[PDB]
């Protein structure tokens, strides 16, 4: 029921993005985690433990505090020859960095003929800009293969 | 020295992006061209013939119209494990599509140990969204390798 919402009112959405979401369906049931911080990622599904529409959360290992990095109600997806880029906007706001803008998760999914999905890896966080900051992640998936 | 301009006041830009432009220095002197339209791409240098500050132009072959897809004064650049994404914002405005926003160029540079830079070609144009449209291109470069 609760799935990724694309930019644009019902019917105004990009046919390319709509087609891609449909292609990513086999990933909806999965969950990815990687650990200080523990990042949990899910495709168009609630990864958070607060029912806050979080598609990717960052759990503070010391006290189990959860920060929403991106919400799936603000999804953008597009692909190239052997990769798919997924972007979750609308995360929790920074308190000091990036003009206090909402956090954002950028996931680069590269082609891997050997698995439906694996090797989810947090790559880096860019919080040193006045705007357009982001957390970058990578993962493998045969769905990214063309 | 005229180059790519990053988000933020001169000197106080992301060091991650600054380091990337540095790494891409050997591409500055090159010119890339696609193999109805023809596309010319340049890294931090004028790609057009009308002094418009274009980083990537689209030439309509039948009439010679040069449309600025992206300007190097609005550059964003980041990398992953074996790829680098370069984005030029501030292109010519759409007259009917995408809420008449400025065109945007997204270039995905993949690792290729056999060439400094080659295989630049258009992937697609997303102009069916109410906002956040873009032209997607791909190119190979050993510089994108780790
Ligand atoms: O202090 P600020 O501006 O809230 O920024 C916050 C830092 O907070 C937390 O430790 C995490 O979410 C980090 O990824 C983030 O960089
Ligand atoms: O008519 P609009 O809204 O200006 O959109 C314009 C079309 O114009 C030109 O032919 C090119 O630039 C195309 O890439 C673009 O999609
Ligand atoms: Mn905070
Ligand atoms: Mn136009």
């Amino acid at each position: 029921e609760k799935t990724c919402d694309l930019v644009g009112e019902k019917g105004k959405e990009s046919e390319k993005e709509l087609a891609l979401l449909k292609r990513l369906t086999p990933l909806f049931q999965k969950s990815f985690e990687s650990t200080m911080y523990s990042y949990v990622f899910r495709v168009c599904r609630e990864a958070g433990q607060h029912s806050s529409g979080a598609g990717l959360v960052q759990i503070q290992k010391s006290n189990g505090k959860e920060t929403v990095v991106g919400r799936f109600n603000e999804t953008q997806i597009f692909q190239g020859s052997n990769w798919i880029m997924l972007i979750y906007k609308g995360g929790d706001e920074y308190d000091n960095h990036c003009g206090r803008e909402q956090r954002r998760a950028v996931v680069m999914i590269s082609c891997n003929r050997h698995t439906l999905a694996d090797n989810f890896n947090p790559v880096s966080e860019e919080r040193g800009k006045v705007q357009d900051c982001f957390y970058l992640f990578e993962m493998d998936s045969s769905l990214a293969c063309s």
